[PDB]
């Protein structure tokens, strides 16, 4: 019996039976070969790559995993990679997987459970400090003209707070600086961020625990790449969708918690103090940069421990369809979509599609809940606006789209039919300039706004003046929606007769 | 076969590319037609040519449904286009736009008179006593239209007091009753300024007109492109075949029409003797519940076992998108290079059902220009809105030589990823709207008629002053050439299937 949201070998197996991965034996080098594989994969929506014999490799570290959560074609499910995370058919929609997120917070939360080291497979080989040697491993380089060698694109940082009460798992990007240090972004809002400054405050900048773990249970992973709230536990969540504890030991070097199978865990210090340059690294809206960037927070591998023949998970970013876009944006959309229902805004659903790489929100809204409002577009857009991007779930997000519930928010084709043919330009966006703005969209990155971090952020109101109003009936011209039922089914049935 | 000159022979070429299906069997014109079409349309699917439709005689008439529709690349999926022109069916949408800029370069071709005996158009006369447009197995297209749209795919021929100019457009046309057509003749469209010519010298209500159907497929193009004031379209539509369009005298007025229309009608309009019209479904993909002028039929004439070509608008990809937008497109290429602007091309994209306008700017000439974002969207903006080429453009897309504008997968990216909202985007609030445009007909914008237009800016800012080398994160441009070429040539060895 397979449990893929319990463990990563069942979910590589679970993948073999359904033909969506393939075991590559032939070398392949982990300079640049690995990433192109990886893009033409994605961008295909073709089967996982599983690199078996990599250049500079040992038999224990490592193999990789590529494109655990890119999309797949339509007849085997094409978010089956994600609704395996969860533990769900593969055919599940989107949709589907969004709203069963928003069940499992009504579940009783179930925190870890500590099991013999003897029951860990993770800790089967130990090394301490003086056998650490980060650059004799067979780091993929994704991007041309990246900065580094990135060791860490999906993989787990865990962090615990110094009264010990919150425990914050999260996936951030980590590049090999040296034979012991990895560096990465340690920005606001994130909670990763909010946990360091918490040990600065009480006098221990330059030595806050961590633990790096790669080939988790992959509920963890997905929880991992979800913005819930400030002071709550992931892994009490994780369990909740899992049904059970996650089993977890204890870090060699601290008093952290890691997932019992985990295929690789990295241990350490991290330091605010001592910084590094880091990147430039291939990002979710499709480019490289040349940029320096500002120095980030170096983290010191003190021990490491690891399975018989790992296997690494990575994640290349780039043009859609990616988990940036899978991931980073469906989460984002979920939580969206319970902020809504907690504030009483009437949406239906939210959604961030991959075309727009993840910068554009879309909610969908039920025209009977706005009507009973009694309210102008002007307020509703300064409303919306106001819960969303003054709050942490908005961070990614530069413009939010409203439409009426006759779009299907899920087809791109809907969607972009909807925004160009119901928005007035310019006098229908409503602009925030006072907001956090989002560092890595290249329109700011690449402008002054840079500098100063604030606004280039917007509400685009896609929903008709009468709609605010009453009822508003308009016949939407293309052949399933234009023509009765009856003409549309005479017409599917005769096709063949008729000559085609 | 000559498929830009004839129309039966553009039936032809479309039969030997399989890209034509004769459906024999009864077809009714109430919503059948349209419906067919709109499946046909929307998976890029063979041509429907309907030859038995309910209530139809011997002679009037068969329907050719989709004659500019989208078909599948491996036939060229321009190609119903490409054959307006003459041209190679693989033919891109830019090389086409391109030919028809070259010949705006050859001499003008005025139109020939052959013999009445020689005139297929002229088999068949009725006097006006014999015409019965209710009669007409005419289609009702959309749900909730406001009546049966005889001309859809035909062109309007009308002439200056002075004769020195006649013009050939498109435009919509519901009928009436047994004698009388009615359709939109509104400012900017060349129609409107010359039926105003006639009641400049106090004869508004008896401007002579006539309709025809199955016209040369060149000239139908032509029809629907907005070539300068003054210019005959016969002339250039001239240029294009390489020869004289063959024309004969109307029975009734004295304008000409083409030999090998399929048919023809003939009347007087009137400005001033209104009817209601509409509602539509229009390009935008509408029908909305929500007067214009009568034309008065008193002559038709035509072939044996005729054919009425129809266009049915919605949703993308239809004529409405495939002409008018690229045809606006073509004429926006021209202005630039006119005006001076450093475009290297134009595009309306038709999954923004031709409101978006995108122009591929060359970052070399931008740079010798020495110029700020505000300042060139002030430029640009100040070109095209304010002349009647920019009408039905609602926003115009500035973007780098690095985007393929052709591929809509590379502009959203551009569109998204390149411009900040509202920040980058430049209002034009003083210009005329398009009344069409669903945010303005359903707004209180379709009372004032401007404003609701804008420039947006995806250029970015270092663009305007020099080199910025920056890698594009996917397969085929992110990696190196040999590294794409052996990851290509190893996929079935790794184990793809
Ligand atoms: C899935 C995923 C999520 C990335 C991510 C990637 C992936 C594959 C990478 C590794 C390929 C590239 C960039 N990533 C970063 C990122 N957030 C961040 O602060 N820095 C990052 O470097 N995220 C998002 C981050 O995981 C979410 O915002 C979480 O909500 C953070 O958790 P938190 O709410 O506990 O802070
Ligand atoms: C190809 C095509 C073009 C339509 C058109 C359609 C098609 C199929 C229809 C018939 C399906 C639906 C609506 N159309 C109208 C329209 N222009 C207009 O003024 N009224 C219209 O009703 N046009 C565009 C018109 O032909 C262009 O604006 C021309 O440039 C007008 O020519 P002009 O420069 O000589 O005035
Ligand atoms: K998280
Ligand atoms: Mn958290
Ligand atoms: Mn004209
Ligand atoms: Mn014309």
């Amino acid at each position: 019996k397979l449990n893929p949201a319990l463990e990563f070998r069942d979910f590589i197996q679970v993948l073999k039976d359904e033909d969506d991965l393939i075991e590559i034996t032939e070398e392949i080098d982990p300079n640049l070969e690995v990433g192109a594989i990886m893009r033409k994969a994605y961008e295909s929506h073709l089967p996982a790559p599983l690199f078996k014999n990599l250049k500079g490799a040992s038999k224990d570290l490592f193999s990789i995993l590529g494109c655990p959560a890119g999309l797949r074609s339509k007849e085997k499910g094409d978010h089956g990679r994600i609704a395996h995370h969860l533990g769900l058919d593969p055919k599940t929609t989107i949709k589907e997987i969004i709203d069963y997120l928003l069940e499992c917070k009504e579940k009783e939360p179930l925190p870890p459970i500590t099991v013999p080291v003897s029951s860990a497979p993770c800790k089967t080989h130990i090394l301490s400090e003086e056998k650490i040697h980060l650059q004799s491993l067979p780091t993929p380089y994704l991007h041309v003209s990246d900065g580094g060698k990135y060791l860490q694109t999906y993989g787990m940082w865990i962090l615990q707070t110094p009264d010990k009460k919150w425990t914050n798992w999260s996936i951030a990007a980590g590049m090999v600086v040296d034979d012991k240090h990895i560096t990465g972004l340690v920005i606001k809002p994130q909670h990763i961020r909010q946990i360091a400054d918490s040990w600065a405050a009480i006098g221990k900048a330059n030595e806050i625990p961590f633990a790096l773990c790669f080939g988790v249970p992959p509920a963890a992973i997905l929880v991992s790449s979800m913005p819930i709230p400030e002071g709550v536990s992931e892994s009490d969540y994780v369990g909740a969708i899992l049904g059970e504890s996650v089993p977890v030991v204890k870090c060699e070097t601290n008093d952290l918690m890691v997932p019992a199978t985990s295929e690789m865990v990295f241990e350490g210090t991290l330091s605010l103090t001592d910084t590094h340059l880091e990147g430039p690294f291939g990002e979710m809206h499709g480019y490289v940069f040349k940029s320096q960037g500002h120095p980030c927070p170096l983290y010191t591998v003190k021990a490491m421990s690891y399975r018989d023949n790992a296997i690494l998970p990575v994640s290349n970013p780039g043009l859609c369809t990616d988990e940036t876009h899978t991931l980073i944006g469906s989460l984002v959309a979920t939580e969206a979509k319970e902020l809504a229902i907690e504030s009483g805004l009437p949406i239906l659903d939210a959604f961030m599609p991959y075309e727009a790489q993840a910068l554009w929100l879309i909610l969908k809204v039920d025209l009977k809940g706005l009507q009973a409002l009694k309210t102008t577009p002007e307020e509703f857009c300064k409303k919306v606006g106001d819960i969303y991007f003054r709050t942490k779930v908005g961070f990614i997000v530069h413009e939010i789209i409203l439409v009426a519930d006759d779009i299907d928010i899920f087809n791109f084709k809907e969607v972009i039919w909807a925004y160009v043919t119901r928005h007035t330009p310019v006098a229908d966006q409503m602009a925030f300039d006072d907001v956090t703005s989002f560092p890595l969209a290249p329109f700011v990155s690449q402008s002054s706004r840079s500098k100063t971090m604030k606004g280039g952020k917007c509400v685009t109101n896609c929903i008709f003046r009468q709609q605010y109003e009453r009822s508003f009936d308009y016949i939407t011209c293309n052949f399933e929606k234009g023509y009765p039922k009856g003409l549309v089914d005479k017409v599917n049935e005769n096709w063949k007769r008729y000559g085609y």
